[PDB]
This record gives structure tokens, sequence and C-alpha cells, in this order.
């Protein structure tokens, strides 16, 4: 076999970067500050962090397994819960004590044949009284939300019509239902992409069929009332190259970034609209609505080159590390327009920024508040003399959030510092009364200067505040997405406003 | 109540010395180098670690709860697994979210009555199938090897006659016994020492009950074919102080190191000989054994101040931090003398050194290798510049171990370098055929340039060279004592030479 490396090398775990690979408990964390005592429910988030050095140089951050963080809150106590899903994955190679699963999304570079590639590592949401972590190659890894077992693979009681589950569901908050998708969703290179929901009894409701015009990646989608929208990053699989050896995804300079618009119910595969915005990169969607006119509102981060820059075009060609920003971006859809291009998009503010999270009670509706990570460049707000040699590289940086009023156009931004850096957000209604927006948010900090990890705890009134820091003697990993689940909610989810 | 500090203050809790408080597992750890394939079995070492801010300021870092760390070698490969003892502080604390317990063996200034107040933080020893975790005013824990679940607190069927059990039992390789005993036995500041042994079987074999000329804190003890030697730190208990509020220990000035002698088997308590050796500390015991003549020659680490200035005389009279050198001193002894008075030891080395070991498979025999920690004030073998500021406070300091052949009169000297420092080693025989102190020893480091600990595995043949360093993206706080179980011994102990 390759042979395998018995220590972490390279970049990707260099740093900040390295792996950790703890699993246990931290419970009484360290507070500068005061909680809330109010805040009663789970922060859950995932990253990537390898169990075993690849024997894959440079392996990619996305293709590291997945281990969950759970922050669980009460009367301003905080526990940590730290568990790697059992994927099959992780179980084999545990077994082994050697990594097997080679190139991303790639099993002609496999040492031994898996039924199931997820490394869990993208998402963690909850759903009926189960954690989901989400991997967009594969179904869902179902969890236990107070101890972080895994239960297994989970096919919602054998109604799963796909091979593949989203990282990006929505939940509803008016039908309780959640709403999914799966693109390459009968195997590798395939162009099909199946659409279906689940309400909130747990029995499926929509199930559509439908063709993407091309096999390419599709990481997040839009639902609104009466639509859900596909957007497709420009990124395209070709399983002839994968054989050889290749890569699953090479950008293509040559396409649109098509936006794919289907009605929500009742539909057959045919009724999809694949609509051609202006080549570039589809972010992720903070959320979609039908205005007045019955016009979709699409909000998204938008790039104008690829993102990925790691999997380049045919010729090698695509952009350097540091280079891309993407900004938060409108987009209007009418699916009963015949006319296939759009036009550019709108931007909502100048920041490069990622990571959206709106107030979850408006999802598919309109919404007026938006909180997001952003990357500022300009002298001071990070010391990169100081980061960068102590940051590895593989991740992206965050070294603000930014809460935006749509109403208004009022920006506050927090500054963590110049030596720290955020990961994605959370946002906390203050009770079940408060207003959309109106409440507490939550983000991973990563410390350089101690080389640490911290949870800031900020309230809405004044974002630029911390309420609480939260001090952690480890260092978390550079994650992906998390959630809040809240106590007083009994499904999970918040109410609608 | 006092209140309840919600995150860690002082210096006995600063730098590398701020606790982490992790509980679970890290398998496949990194290795650089080789571990050799043949070594299999289990390093098992106790740290203090405070789960919750102490309410107690500058609280000593012997007060701290016991955390156990189990590295589990087989094959070249090792996993780490970690977990807290469950004493009666750890739980009751746990359950309120605040310290209870008090200053260190002061049960007047506790906020809760306590039956146990053991931390379980000095030594984790194997002893029929069991862990014991031991803390010197208490009895055992008894602990999971496999798990490290907590069973209980362990009263031996209960045939434990004492209050108290040592942190510093000797297992006998000849006969099998655990050879034992507990001073202030029958409580807070009584001069009772009871000394007793176990067989292999687990029956309780001598209980002697015997009296001490002073209140004095026996740590450690010494074990020969037919003798047991008490060496008594002028550390002294007077409980009327304690009721006021005052330390558990001061030192007196006044008094010799009485080194008591009794017959191993068979004794009555009148028949202890209280020989007094030149004022000064009684550090860990290396070995006794009797030499041709019936002498005991009694080997251990000897001072001629209080190295816990911080428990000084009445008046406040003591040493400061890093004055105080501990020598690796032979005492001779003739339990027919009646001459009470000793001669001052002679030196083995000149070297500050502390926790010695032996080849545990001559001990109460005569030994002729000793392991030890050494702190080497020659200039540039430790960066005092760089690892004070990040040492924090309240442990000692080792900078390498050495290891005296007393044959040769030959010594080895490991340096980890000049910006770490290590704990106490362990000796594992190469294998049951070994000559003595022929095999491996193992050292955790403190690395202060990462912040990480480190575990160093060497091969005696040569001590200056690691053969593997496996590498720990956490830090282990500075611990005490530590045990090697070997997985080709069937009761967890080697064969006698
Ligand atoms: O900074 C960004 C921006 C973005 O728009 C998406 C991502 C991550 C996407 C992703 C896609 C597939 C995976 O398997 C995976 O681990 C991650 C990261
Ligand atoms: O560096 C040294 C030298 C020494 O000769 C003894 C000790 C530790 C003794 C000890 C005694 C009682 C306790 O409760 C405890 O945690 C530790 C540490
Ligand atoms: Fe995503
Ligand atoms: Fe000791």
């Amino acid at each position: 076999l390759p042979p395998a490396p018995r220590y972490f090398q390279g970049e990707n775990t260099a740093g900040f970067m390295r792996p950790v690979r703890f699993e246990g408990d931290i419970t009484n964390l360290e507070v500068v500050g005061e909680i809330p005592k109010s805040i009663e429910g789970t922060f859950y988030r995932v990253m990537p962090e390898p169990h075993l050095p690849s024997f894959i140089p440079n392996d990619p951050w996305f293709n590291g397994d997945g281990n969950i963080s759970g922050f669980y809150f009460k009367d301003g106590h905080v526990d940590l819960k730290q568990r790697y899903v059992r994927t099959e994955k992780f179980v084999r190679e545990a077994e082994a004590r050697r990594s097997l699963l080679g190139k991303y999304r790639n099993r002609y570079t496999d040492l031994v044949e898996f039924k199931i590639r997820s490394t869990a590592n993208v998402n963690i949401v909850y759903w009926r009284g189960q954690l989901l972590a989400l991997k967009e190659d594969s179904p869902p890894y179902a969890m236990d939300p107070e101890t972080l077992e895994t239960f297994g693979v989970y096919d919602f009681d054998g109604q799963l019509p796909s091979l593949t589950f989203t990282a990006h569901p929505k939940f509803d908050p008016v039908t309780r239902e959640m709403v999914c998708f799966g693109y390459e969703a009968k195997g590798d290179g395939t162009r099909d992409i199946c659409y279906y929901s689940f309400g909130p009894d747990g029995k499926i409701a929509e199930t559509v069929w439908l063709v993407s015009p091309v096999c390419g990646m599709i990481h997040d989608f839009a639902v609104t009332e009466n639509f859900v929208i596909f957007p497709i990053i420009p990124l395209v699989c070709d399983v002839e190259r994968m054989k050889q050896g290749g890569d699953h995804w090479q950008w293509d300079y040559s396409i649109p970034m098509y936006i794919g618009v289907l009605p929500r119910r009742g539909a057959q595969g045919s009724d999809v609209k694949w609509f051609e915005a202006p080549h570039g990169f589809a972010g992720h969607v903070a959320n979609a609505f039908e205005d007045d006119k019955g016009h979709i509102q699409l909000q998204m981060a938008y790039a104008k080159d690829n993102v990925f820059f790691w999997w380049p075009d045919a010729n090698g060609k695509g952009p350097r590390p540091g280079e891309v920003e993407a900004h938060f971006a409108n987009f209007v859809l009418d699916y009963q327009s015949d006319k296939l291009p759009l036009a550019e998009p709108t931007y909502l503010v100048d920041d490069d920024m990622e990571f959206p999270r709106i107030d979850d009670r408006v999802a598919t509706r309109k919404h007026k508040h938006t909180f997001f990570c952003i990357f500022d460049r300009k002298p001071g707000v990070t010391d990169f003399e100081f980061v960068m040699p102590r940051a590895g590289g593989g991740a992206p940086m965050s070294n603000g959030l930014a809460h935006l009023n749509h109403e208004t156009g009022d920006i506050q931004r927090y500054l963590p510092g110049p030596r720290k850096l955020t990961g994605e957000c959370i946002f906390i209604p203050r009770n079940s009364e408060a207003a959309e927006g109106d409440g507490y948010v939550m983000v991973l900090l990563a410390n350089y200067e101690d080389m640490c990890s911290e949870l800031a705890v900020l309230d809405t009134k004044d974002l630029t505040n911390e309420v609480a820091l939260i001090k952690l003697p480890v260092r978390l990993r550079p994650g992906l997405h998390g959630n809040w689940v809240d106590k007083s909610d009994v499904d999970g989810h918040p109410a609608p406003l």
C-alpha cells in the first residue's frame, strides 16, 4: 500500500490547522464576562479534522473526518462535549490504524472499497430528536444530541429516495418541513437532482427528479413559499478523469452560473427552468423570498471567479489564494419569464463576505437582518505578519462579523482583534417574543496569540462588544457549519414570527 | 459562601500550569521516530489539575483534583485515555459547579462536610487487576485499568486497618506482596503510624501500630528483606492551628530527620527504633537493601532545608523558590545499634535531583541502576528567559534525566532541550530476560515552545538519544508519579531477577 505517515505534514495541517483529534468532555468552561443566564440550549458545530495522516499529499481541508462540538448552556454555565462521527471511513481507518480513503470524492483512489465515503464534516442539524451530520456526497449520519453517539447512516425510515443529501437543508418555520435535495443523486458524475421534503411527522412529502444541464456542484439552495432554487457552481465532474486518478471537480470558464427554479409543490422534473446568471461562484445562500410581485429575491454570496482555486480548469487556469472576494448579492428571478439570461445582481454591502445567517424564524420569507463573516484587508485589522506564520493553510479566513439591517442599511461590525479570526456565527432569539434579529450571536474565535479557541457571546443591541468570552484551553481547528438548538423549542427549531 | 471565581487566576494556574481539564481519548498519537514494536503495556500517570477555580487564593499544586493519563502501547502505536478520579470532592463539586473543599488537609476550612477529602492526585499503581489512585491523607480510590472508570474508595475487602494509605507502597518482586503504611493513621494530628501489608492473594498479612516521635510528614518509606524504614520530614502538624484556619504543616528547625526502623515481620510497635539523621528534608526513596553485614543501605533524595518552602516555620522562616537542592544520599542504618544519631550520608552524585526510579525487579534488594530527574543550572541547559514567563509556578522543575550505574559510577544524562522540562520517568525491561536496568525509559516532556506535551521513549543503551517522540497536541499539566504495567505481567508487576 502507499506508506502511512505517522505524523501530520504539509501546510494544511501546520500551525492552527494541526489536528488535535480529541474526543471527550471539558465541563465548566472558563468564562470572562458573564453569559446571559436566560440562554439555554446547545451550539453544535462540525470541523473537518483528519483522524489519521492521509497518504494523499496536501489533502484538502474538505476531506477531513467530521468532529462534532457541542456547547451546552444553562444558567450562565457552559460545558463542551466533542466526538467524531462514526462514519464507515472513520471506523475502518481506526480498525486499520491508517488512512484508506484517498482523494476527495474519488473512489478510484481508495485502498479498499467503501459503501459510504462520507466524512460527515460540513453541517450538523437537528431533526426529530436526532442530529444529522451532513456531507453532500452521502446520506446523513444520525447522532444523539446529548451524548454525540453515532447511530449510523440515516435513510428516514427507508424513505430517502436519493444517494445524496445536501449539507444545506432548509427548515420552514411555518410548515415545520425540512426541505432537501441531493445532486449527483444517482452516483458519481450523474446529472440527476432529487428534490425532496419531509413533514414534521417525518413522512416524505415532495419527491421530484430533475436533470442538471451539466454535472456541476450544487452546494447550497434556496426555498421560498412557492419555489425551490438551485444555483450551480461551474465546477464540473468527469468520471473518466477520476478513473485516471484526477480530480472530481474541474472549473469550466465557458458556462454560466445556472440557477434552476422549480415549483415547490406538485411539480414534475420538466417544470424546472435553468436561468443563466453571469459566470461566477455560487456561495452560501442567506435566504430567498417572494416579494409583492411574486418575484424571487435570492440573497447569497457571489464571486466572479473560482473560490475553490485548488480545483482549476482543464489547463490549470484559476486564481491564487486570497485573491477571490465574494460579495453579498441579490438576484431577481421570475419563474414566469422565458428569458433565461439574468442581469448582474445588485450588492447589499461592499465587504468581502461569506457564511451568512438570518433569523431562521423568517426563513423562506422576507428577512431584514443578516449576520455574516467578513474579511477586511484594510491595514491593521489583522496582524498578518503575526498570524499567517501560525495559521497553516487550506481554510478561509474571517476577521470579523457584520450585522446588516436591510430596512435602514445600518451595519455593525464585530472585530475580535488583530490576532484573532472567526468561524461561522449563530443567532439566538432573546426569547420567544423577541423581534426579528433581536438576541445573541455566538462565534468561535481562533486566538493565534494563545493558539487556543474562544467562544464569543455578543448581544445584537451592540455587536461590537463581547458580553462573554469563553476561553477553551485547546484548539478547535477551523470548521464549517453549526446550529443553535434552543431548549425552549421542543422540535429543536424556533417558532415563526 | 466565599465567591466562586469563573476563570483561573494566580501564578499556580498561569502559563503551562493553566488547567486544561479534558477527559476522553486521543488515539493514534503522532510519532516522530519509531516506537519499539515489542513494547506492550500502559504508562499511567497522575497530575493535580483543579476541575474548578478554588476559593482559596494561591491554592498549592498538591491540592488539585487527580486526573489520570494512560498511554496504551501496542505494535509501535500508542493511544491516550484521560479521566478524572471520581473522588467525593470531584463529584460534589461537579454537582455544585463550584469549589467546596478548602485548604490542603484542613477540613475546618471546607464549605461542606466531607467523609473523604482525597484528591487522589499523587500516585497511580496497579494491584490485583485494578488501579489504585493514591493520596496519603486517604484510602485509595480503585479504578478500571482499561476504561479509567472509578469504582470508588477501596478498603481491601474491609481489611484496611488505617484511615490513611501512603502514596508510595512498595511491591516485593519475590514475595509479590504490597507493603504499605499510613501516618496520621487515626486522624488529623495523630502520631499513629499503621504498618500493613497484603499478600498476592489480597489478604492482609502484617498490621503493626507504632507511634511517631512527632506528628511529622512521612511521604515515602523503604522496605528491605527484613526491615521497613520510615523517614520523617520535619513538617509538623498541630490540629489546634488547623482549627483556627492555619496550615496542616509547619517546619520545625529544632528536630532531626527521624528515620524509624521496624522489623518487617512479626514485630510490635515498641520494636521500632527512631534513629536521628541530621536535620533535613526526606525526599523520595530510590530503594533500600541489606548488605552483607545486615546493615540497611537507604538511598534517597535528601536536602538540608525545607523543600516545601510555602509551609515555613512558626515565625515564617524558610527558603525561597529554587534555593533548596536535594542530593542523592546513602544512609547506613544498623537495627542492632543503640546509638540513635546517624552520620551525615554519603552522596552518590553531585546533581540537584529527585524522583528516583530503579528496576523494580530488584526492589527491596541490592540495585545497581537508578534513573532520576535532575535540575541543572549550568548556563544554557534551560533557556530561563524563554521558559520562566511561560511556566507559571507551584511545581518543581526538571531539565533532564540521569542514569547512574552504581558499579561503574558512570552517568548518562538525557537533556530534552533548552525549552523543554521533564516529569518523573518510568523504566520498562526490554523483555523478561533483560539484565537489570536494560530496556526503555519513558518520560513526559513539557514543550514551552509549542505549549504542548510530548512523551519521549529512550533506550537505556544510549539515554542521550530519543528513539521516539510522541507529540501530544494538548498540554498535560506538570504531574506527580506514574507507573508502567507490562502486558506480559499477569499481576501487573515484573518478575524478580
Ligand atoms: O468558504 C467557503 C465558501 C463556500 O461557498 C463553501 C465552502 C465549503 C463548501 C464545501 C463543499 C463540499 C464539501 O464536501 C465541503 O467539505 C465543503 C466554503
Ligand atoms: O518535588 C517533590 C519532592 C518530594 O520529595 C515530594 C514531593 C511531593 C509530595 C506530596 C506530598 C503530599 C501530597 O498530598 C502531594 O500531592 C505531594 C514533591
Ligand atoms: Fe456550506
Ligand atoms: Fe511522592
